[PDB]
Formats: structure tokens, C-alpha cells, sequence
């Protein structure tokens, strides 16, 4: 991984160390970047809701993972979970039972550094996983993201910085998620935000990530060409809200 410092540097440590699943894989590959593209060409909002329990920019929530998820089967594009198990609580189990329950793609929110997770999340009925360019080196990324492919996973690149943007262009992202939350710092920049959206070519289906609440941001950023919103707090806390956006 990079050189890291502080929370980020604990979770690789964790990331590193993590057991493996051994079950098969018992689901299709759905994928979420083509789901989101008919979406578009429906001209329906495509908002990936998330699942966790903890989570450094909230407090935490417990709710039924499964009531939340069969929920979200109706409105959402597809679901995150986040299975990273120290600052979100998660757990694979949970992974595994979402997935069993629902047939929207399954994005996998955790800090990935070994292809093991990727097994992982293969196994677990993932349809996609999140490959965070702050915390990989470009050799690491690269070599994931074709791992990735290998199992017809087109994986999520995170980006947060013109750094992060240049890297994800340099290894052939496809599917990227322009999120407005440094994950070093937890702060959120919105300018810095649109203006990495305004430098990522239209071929590439975008995610803006990150303190979004409102409909009419949503309708703003898909005026920039951002092609999916994901919202995590907000719809954790009132899952009926997905409604408004939506609509
Ligand atoms: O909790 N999440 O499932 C989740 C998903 C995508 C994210 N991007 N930035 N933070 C994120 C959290």
C-alpha cells in the first residue's frame, strides 16, 4: 500500500490480515456501471444506497440489514455494503446474507490490498468492489483492477484529489466514484469535487459520493454528467427518503 498515517494506515494493517471466505459464489455478476448506463438511458435516477453500521462521518445505526436491502431492491440502482469491520462494523456474513436476499448489484465498500478480498468479494455475491486510489500504489491498483476484471468485475475506483483523478485515468478506470470526502481528514469540498467531475471524459460512467441530501444537488451534478449519486447517512437513517430523490 502507500504510505499511510492515522486511521487509514490502521485499516490497511487490518485489510492485510483479513481471513478469506471459501464458499462458492451462488449469483450471476450483475453489473452495476451497465445497470446505471439504463438508468440514464430511461432517464430514471440512479442513486446506489448503502448498508453499514458504523462509520467515521456518522453515528452508528442499527437496522435490519435485510428489511433496509429488500427495500432497496425497488428504488435504488444498486447497494453498497460496507464490510470493513473496525470503523464500520461490517462483516462479510452480512455481505453474504444481502446478497443472497436481493437482485440489484452489490458494490462492496471496504479498504481492499490483497486480491484475497477481491476472492472475497467474488464469493460473497459482490457484483463490483471499491478500489480506493489514496491508500494503493498505481503498480498495486492496476494489478487489482485487472484481478478484478478476471472475474467479470468491473471494479469502483475512488478518487478524491487531481492525484487520485490522473492515477485512475493512468490504469483505464472505467467506473469511477468522485467522492467529495477526503478520507484522511473526513472533510468534505464540493468545489473540488465538480471540478475533478469536469475532467473525467464522458466515456467513463461516474459516481459523485459524499454529503449528498438534497434533490436538487442531484439534479445539478447530472446537469455536470455525473451518471449516479450515492447516499449513505441520510437513507440509513430514513430509508423512505429515496423516494424524494428519486421523484
Ligand atoms: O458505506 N459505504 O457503503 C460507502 C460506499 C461508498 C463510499 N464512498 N465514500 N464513502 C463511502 C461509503
Amino acid at each position: 500500500p502507500r504510505y499511510l498515517k492515522g486511521w487509514l494506515k490502521d485499516v490497511v494493517q487490518l485489510s492485510l490480515r483479513r481471513p478469506s471466505f471459501r464458499a462458492s459464489r451462488q449469483r450471476p455478476i450483475i453489473s452495476l456501471n451497465e445497470r446505471i448506463l439504463e438508468f440514464n438511458k430511461r432517464n430514471i435516477t440512479a442513486i446506489i444506497a448503502a448498508y453499514r453500521r458504523k462509520s467515521p462521518s456518522g453515528l452508528d445505526v442499527e437496522r435490519d440489514p435485510i428489511e433496509y436491502s429488500k427495500f432497496m431492491e425497488r428504488y435504488a440502482v444498486g447497494l453498497a455494503v460496507a464490510t470493513e469491520e473496525k470503523y464500520f462494523n461490517g462483516s462479510y456474513e452480512t455481505l453474504r446474507k444481502i446478497a443472497s436476499s436481493v437482485s440489484i448489484p452489490i458494490l462492496m465498500w471496504d479498504f481492499i490490498v490483497k486480491e484475497s478480498q477481491i476472492d472475497d468479494a467474488y464469493n460473497l455475491g459482490a457484483d463490483t468492489v471499491a478500489l480506493i486510489v489514496k491508500i494503493l500504489t498505481e503498480r498495486e491498483l492496476e494489478s487489482l483492477l485487472e484481478y478484478a476484471r478476471s472475474y467479470g468485475m468491473e471494479p469502483y475506483i475512488v478518487i478524491n484529489d487531481e492525484n487520485d483523478l490522473d492515477i485512475a485515468l493512468r490504469i483505464g478506470a472505467r467506473f469511477i466514484e468522485i467522492c467529495s470526502r477526503d478520507l484522511e481528514t473526513l472533510e468534505i469540498n464540493k468545489e473540488n469535487q465538480r471540478k475533478l467531475i469536469s475532467m473525467i471524459p464522458s466515456n467513463v460512467v461516474k459516481v459523485a459520493w459524499g454529503g449528498i441530501s438534497e434533490r436538487n444537488e442531484i439534479e445539478e451534478l447530472r446537469k455536470l454528467g455525473v451518471n449516479a449519486f450515492g447516499i449513505g447517512s441520510s437513507l440509513l437513517r430514513n430509508p423512505e427518503k429515496i423516494k424524494e430523490f428519486i421523484l
